């Protein structure tokens, strides 16, 4: 969600 769309 934050550096990579799955986080």
């Amino acid at each position: 969600g934050y550096i990579t769309p799955l986080d």
